[PDB]
């Protein structure tokens, strides 16, 4: 993976499973332009959204489906959503994985790369 | 006030002075619109971004420009912004307090619903 | 007002408020002896614990005791207390405030050190 | 692993790599027993702490010493270390991942608790 996304359950200290993803890339023109998709699994991570072909330089925007989450676990959360944008792959190509944190009212994200 | 933002500078253990917010209520057509706007003072804070009487029910994203606080001291940053999406409802009684701690590869954010 | 708590619940929202802080002073024989105490107010913050006079260079341990604030909400905690451990230093001139942000299984602290 | 430690670092994005960690066990007087040790790996992960025979039911202290970590890297930060301390095991047999993500005035710490 050159891009990876692991979410974990603060209030549980769990990861969090099945939480939606969404990722854009800006377009040309100066819009959000849909890039890939997908849902964490039961270890929290979500991999397989992109190629090392695909995954181009660009602004990236990596939307995590917060409220949903904390919804169907009863919780009405303050967030809409988490949203993480970063230029990728400006100095060349590397390996990213964003992290979240999840709280109902609070949320960290961090961001480990490598080579 | 029923909107304030605060930033931390979690490298430097002080406030984060100076940082650009800038703030977008979503539109019927699902634009966002320019809403308020300001730097952090001297204490990393943002107070008089609106009024009880602008600030209805509503969708709103918090967009704070971390960016350029690191820039300008030097440091390479991860993000380009720090994003925070959330509805505004029942109007009160409430205050709402964006908190938010940056480091150049992380941040968090918190919201303080009170009264 | 040289040393200052402030407590928030990411959970609820809000000042995590009445939590027992209790503050140590590491002695010469390499023992923790009890320097200052309190519980946070109803906007999560603990004001009062020292002077100026009484602050002097030294380590200090500040320990949050965030279990007994999860188990009165009927919340099962993880940690035991949150602990913050630091050097006081340079007298000076220098106010500390030690901040924590509380979930049940997940807290970060911060220090702001101003003036 | 019953017991393994994850750190970060939150200024470079990637692992703390060679963080020294101490762990300790409240004995029958009442006094931190020394339990394990370990320095995180290239990963920032800590695994071989101990065994599920020797990780019985107790309250455990988890010391991550941040401050020489910084230090080495030219920065003076605010702590003198980062303490975790909670009751493992009273439920029955667990595996715990405790992480850190720090920042020189800062750090947050989550417990994954699994079966
Ligand atoms: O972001 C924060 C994280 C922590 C844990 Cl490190 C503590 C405080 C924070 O910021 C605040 C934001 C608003 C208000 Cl009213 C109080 C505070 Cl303390
Ligand atoms: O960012 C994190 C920081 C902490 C300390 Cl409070 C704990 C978990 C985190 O999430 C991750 C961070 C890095 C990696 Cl490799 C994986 C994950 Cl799930």
């Amino acid at each position: 993976c050159p891009l990876m996304v692991k979410v974990l359950d603060a209030v549980r200290g769990s990861p969090a499973i099945n939480v939606a993803v969404h990722v854009f890339r800006k377009a040309a023109d100066d819009t959000w332009e849909p890039f890939a998709s997908g849902k964490t699994s039961e270890s929290g991570e979500l991999h397989g959204l992109t190629t090392e072909e695909e995954f181009v330089e660009g602004i990236y925007k990596v939307e995590i489906d917060t409220k949903s989450y904390w919804k169907a676990l009863g919780i009405s959360p303050f967030h809409e959503h988490a949203e993480v944008v970063f230029t990728a792959n400006d100095s060349g190509p590397r390996r990213y994985t964003i992290a979240a944190l999840l709280s109902p009212y609070s949320y960290s994200t961090t961001a480990v790369v490598t080579n």
